[PDB]
């Protein structure tokens, strides 16, 4: 029946039906799985929305630090062909540090 509603803290959504991928996920130090699972199948299964396939991937995570890199590199593949409203950006914290990728094992 009728129930008023309050507001929410932690919530997740994913718009991939006649669109082209529209996701925002609200929740930090958890884990994306159910969500980056949805974004790579949605982008692949269809974008084509008709109108301004609107892929903008808001994974307002915090703390959580994901890994972009990991979706950065699927992500290259469409970069190529970036002519639809495509814009991914998540909460990391930037830190200053000389990350050498050296490795001798």
């Amino acid at each position: 029946g009728s129930h008023m509603k309050t507001k929410k803290q932690q919530y997740v959504t994913i718009k991939g039906t006649k669109n082209g991928l529209t996701l925002h996920l609200d929740d930090a130090c958890s884990f994306d799985e159910l969500l980056d699972g949805l974004q790579n199948m949605l982008s692949i299964e269809q974008y084509t929305d008709g109108k301004g396939q609107k892929i903008s991937v808001h994974v307002k995570l915090g703390n959580r630090f994901l890994y972009k890199e990991q979706e950065e590199q699927l992500t290259e593949l469409i970069a190529s062909k970036k002519d639809l409203f495509v814009h991914s950006i998540d909460s990391e914290v930037i830190t200053k540090k000389e990350a050498q990728q050296i490795r001798e094992e």
